């Protein structure tokens, strides 16, 4: 068996989240996008409590069973998620958090509160999902995303969302066969760089 | 003159939010939807400091000078912004703040923060923007959208990003004359309802 868990990410797993962040530019080809620091993480992704801003839930896995619960979470409306599962990892000694622990970082997924105005009501928003070599092709990316909707769940949120490739056809299938609705008359819009820069000299 | 003032909603704004989002609502012929409470709103929007997650901004408008600064705001990284304009309102009683005060609420932006994982730095999302008559034709949307613009070059955010309509080609100009891009690639999803509940079933 290899057995999973999804938990919650806390400041110490940093460096984890660094470097899958980072695998996960190098896995695009758009490392030439990156310029995350272990610092810049650490600064922004942990000003608030879980769910109430940046969220981190990280996958990790295990040849042996993982504890039944985790007493230490940073949020009283989490209990952590669990699959056992039926591999060489030369990047192991750069994700484990207990380096005498046989628990290694898989994946993750970092998601955020949206809202709807409507409702008077949270949901989450998925910016990313990220799953290294050796873990791919094992269905790991569709359980985070299903750790997040168990999360909504849960806590009474009222909507996930998530942006998708027009062309990735196969990935739309399996959001609608979730039940899942792609909005076809949406377009997003990113101001960004210099033309954001250019704000700063509007006078009000 | 009319003068105009943006500033932080706090929750003794509830009722003009609940009230700017129900004639939002009217606006969009979208009623249908609208299930907001002022209970709703005021346990879901004040959880968190300013821009550490949902985040109003409040237009208010007044034929007097207002104030030069709010020695009150609830975030240290934020000072109102002001435009001088060169009109009956009977809605204006269910709108006023202080009753005695000659200062009207005209509208509301809803933003939240979102992250770029490539660059470990938040940015801001704007969900909803709302103008309400009789303020409507005098470009007080652009006020509030470049109110987040200039919020997010302070704080040093990467990136301000929202939704248009894909036919909405007068929108799509003004946004890229603005210097933001359309990205075609993407489609929002939604998990919503009975497809999002039945996510409580799924064994993990």
């Amino acid at each position: 068996s290899m057995f999973s868990r999804i938990r919650l990410a806390t400041p110490s797993d940093v460096p984890f989240i660094h470097k899958l962040i980072h695998q996960m530019a190098v896995f695009e080809r758009l490392t030439h996008l990156f310029s995350a620091t272990e610092s810049g993480l650490a600064s922004t992704l942990f000003t608030s409590r879980p769910f109430q801003s940046f969220t981190v839930f990280l996958l990790e896995v295990s040849r042996s069973p993982f504890p039944a619960t985790i007493t230490s979470s940073p949020s009283p409306d989490f209990t952590p998620f669990f699959k056992t599962h039926n591999i060489d990892d030369p990047e192991s000694y750069n994700f484990s958090p207990d380096m005498l622990n046989d628990v290694v970082v898989a994946g993750f997924v970092l998601f955020f509160p949206n809202y709807s105005s409507f409702l008077s009501k949270p949901g989450f928003y998925i910016e990313d999902i990220f799953v290294r070599e050796p873990y791919r092709r094992k269905g790991f990316g569709s359980m985070l995303l299903t750790a997040v909707a168990k999360q909504a769940v849960k806590m009474g949120y009222g909507r996930v969302e998530w942006v998708v490739l027009d062309w990735n056809v196969n990935a739309i299938k399996f959001y609608e066969q979730m039940g899942a609705q792609i909005l076809q008359e949406w377009r997003v819009c990113r101001l960004t760089g210099d033309a954001l820069e250019a704000f700063d000299q509007v006078n009000i």
